[PDB]
């Protein structure tokens, strides 16, 4: 039933999910939304209504084969201004993967694309301070790196803006996002076909005078390489990749072929960041460890040790569901890591050692991690330790002498 | 004759063997089974009889050429649901080999392969401490290696309803196995076309958010190195090896392409497994070594050397078939040693020293290989020594001081 579909997606909408999930057992179906980072059960609807909306969202999609194959697996993408399902203005496009499931059973997965201050969203003061200097050189290559829910396009966005302010319109700036996401320059817009298109598009960017160049994501090698000749003839690159700890963007360029020979060159990778999303406890509703433990505390012994010495300081999200917000969770919070490159560190970089390496970085260039960050965080009350734990690991591992250090650090600041 | 054949599957099923060999010398064929880790003579059944059960066995699977070919080699498939064999419903499917045997004679090899306590299976409580810690990080790759009855899938499968329970359904597990045995998420279903289509499940897998990814196996290079993007990409990754001693890992990893800087980071690979079976004495009917001695009793020179200094710990099959279990064996147990790599460990692995590696994850990181785990519970009275010397070699020649140890860390805890 196409009306059934409809409402789905409008609730989903105005519920601001991020991915839809429907798992068909052939006796109930299971609903699920992924609302901010963590996955909750919508609802238990019936198999055969289940299997009658998926066949026709199947056949009102843009791409289908006119079979429904419940045995084959399938892949399918909506796109709005062209379509009979009435789709709300709020989605732009919704990417469909259909997944056979046991015996007669369906997996659909919906993306959900969406078509829709100025600083400090959960970024640190000096992590501010060094995306300024990054602005303010005029030739290197920038990569943000991190998971698929990092919200890097965000970032992105924001720095567009403040270069846009700095810049005072004196730099031609170009941006090359295939599909059309939030307002942000020249905006230009199956996967091989996608992925020539976009190849083509860089190339005729590169054709004119791009200034600055800010890239949307990076698949193929090819368009690396492009980049990163285009960063080395004189432009500047914002791109975006999938790494983790800031320094993995190395081992995922390394593997494409971007050779050791121009990745040692201080000057032209600029700096490197690597950013995770966590939910944010809600200020009006926050209880200590006190109040926690009163009534259904549960902590572990690592959880224990990093609490331990700012017992009184941490907060705990609050039950029952007061007037405020909606569970004691308000929106979610960056925790990043910002590193500007030196020589000395690309050196020991590109020689593999993974060891004093990091430390050359955390001591000498006086630099922060992403567990730093998070335990900063943690003691601020701002967001809760489970949480942080389960996004990021290694928290534990930081010694009292680093945590005297970012103490006095943060106090004397 | 398909009633003959019919009632071996059935006795097979009910005995709960895990191989089937039939052998056939023109004058009588020899029928084996696979009971636990040993193999045993079934029956001495006349030649024709095994060559008409043979010709029917190839009759009533799926895959055959219509030639029985005597001379030639083949190979079969008999899946549940789709057979006039009417199989039995223990048994999903069976994998038939037939071989050439001298001059007009047959070996069939079957199998079995089956469609069907939330921890402590035979492991240490480092290591069961080890697997909290490996599934409390988000992210990071898992090995799981050994020989062919090592029960990988059955670790597995345990690890999954642990991640059920720890997570608290705030994640997506997608579990691969084209095979689909024993309840386990999303199950998602020639050999070269089960490659593809294993290939190409990987990849539909991987289009939507995995998060655990959680694969069957690892068969091709192509596989392991799409696994290996999608543990940089940020995923978590639980897949077996076929490997030994849990170093071996890398050797086995190496030989298809993994790259020595992918296997440099410790972040990346989060922790390796390498388990075996072994059969577990009764605990009813146990004997000293003394009233071993006194019926019957072999010990060798090294076997002496094993047993000395814990004479009366040890114990030892009783004969006479009493009325408990079967033949003085109740089940089997797990030796494994399980490691986290480090940087240290791993950049000595990585330089293939293989010497001061080992030393250094015995001594420095407090490891524990399989065989000291074999002493231990050659000590303790579980498993019997010749069987341990059997699946295991190297057990000998643990050192005194590293003997002393072992009792003093088992004695204190
Ligand atoms: N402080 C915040 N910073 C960034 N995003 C936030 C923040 N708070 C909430 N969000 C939301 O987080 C979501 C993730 O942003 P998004 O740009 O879509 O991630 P992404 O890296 O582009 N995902 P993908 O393209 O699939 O790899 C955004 O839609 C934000 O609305
Ligand atoms: N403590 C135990 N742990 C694991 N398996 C056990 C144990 N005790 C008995 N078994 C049985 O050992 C058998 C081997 O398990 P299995 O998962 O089939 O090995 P495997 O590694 O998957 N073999 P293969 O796929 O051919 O490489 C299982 O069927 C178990 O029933
Ligand atoms: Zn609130
Ligand atoms: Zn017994």
């Amino acid at each position: 039933v196409e009306k059934r579909a409809s409402m789905l997606l409008f609730e989903c909408a105005e519920m601001r999910v991020s991915d839809l999930h429907i798992k068909v057992y052939d006796a109930e179906a299971d609903i699920y939304i992924r609302k901010d980072g963590d996955m909750e059960l919508l609802r238990q609807i019936e198999s055969n209504t289940a299997h009658s909306i998926l066949a026709s969202l199947y056949n009102n999609a843009d791409d289908s084969d006119a079979t429904y194959k419940i045995n084959a697996y399938q892949a399918a993408r909506i796109v709005a201004s062209k379509s009979r399902l009435a789709l709300p203005p709020v989605i732009q496009a919704v990417r469909l993967q259909f997944n056979p499931l046991g015996q007669g059973g369906r997996y659909l997965i919906a993306r959900f694309l969406y078509t829709d201050d100025p600083t400090r969203f959960g970024f640190h003061h000096s992590h501010a301070e060094s995306f300024s200097r990054m602005r303010n050189l005029p030739i290197g290559i920038n990569i943000i790196s991190g998971p698929t829910g990092s919200g890097k396009s965000t970032t992105l966005k924001n720095l567009l803006e403040l270069l846009y302010i700095e810049k005072k319109k004196k730099v031609n700036i170009i941006s090359i996002e295939d599909p059309p996401e939030y307002e942000i320059t020249a905006q230009l817009p199956t996967e091989a076909q996608r992925g020539e298109e976009y190849r083509k598009a860089i190339t005729a960017a590169l054709r004119s005078d791009p200034d600055i160049i800010m890239p949307g994501e990076a698949r193929d090698a090819e368009v690396i390489n492009l980049l990163f000749t285009a960063a080395m003839t004189g432009h500047q690159v914002w791109t975006s990749l999938h790494a983790n700890n800031a320094l993995a963007i190395f081992d995922r360029l390394k593997d494409q072929g971007v050779d050791e020979f121009k990745l040692t060159d201080p000057e032209l990778i600029t700096g490197l960041v690597a950013q995770r999303l966590v939910r944010k406890l809600c200020a009006q509703c926050s209880i200590t460890l006190t109040e926690y433990i009163a009534s259904g505390g549960g902590i572990s012994d690592t959880d224990r040790k990093i609490i331990s010495g700012h017992e009184t300081s941490v907060r705990f999200p609050n039950p029952r569901a007061k007037k405020c917000c909606r569970d004691g969770y308000n929106g979610r919070t960056i925790l990043a890591e910002v590193i500007e490159p030196d020589s000395k560190l690309l050196r020991l970089v590109a020689e593999g050692k993974r060891e004093d390496a990091q430390h050359y970085w955390l001591t000498s260039l006086h630099g922060m991690a992403l567990k730093e960050h998070a335990w900063l965080k943690i003691i601020s009350g701002e967001i809760c330790v489970m949480d942080a734990v389960n996004k990021i690991s290694g928290i534990d591992n930081i010694t009292e002498e680093r945590k005297k250090y970012l103490f006095s650090r943060d106090n004397e600041i």
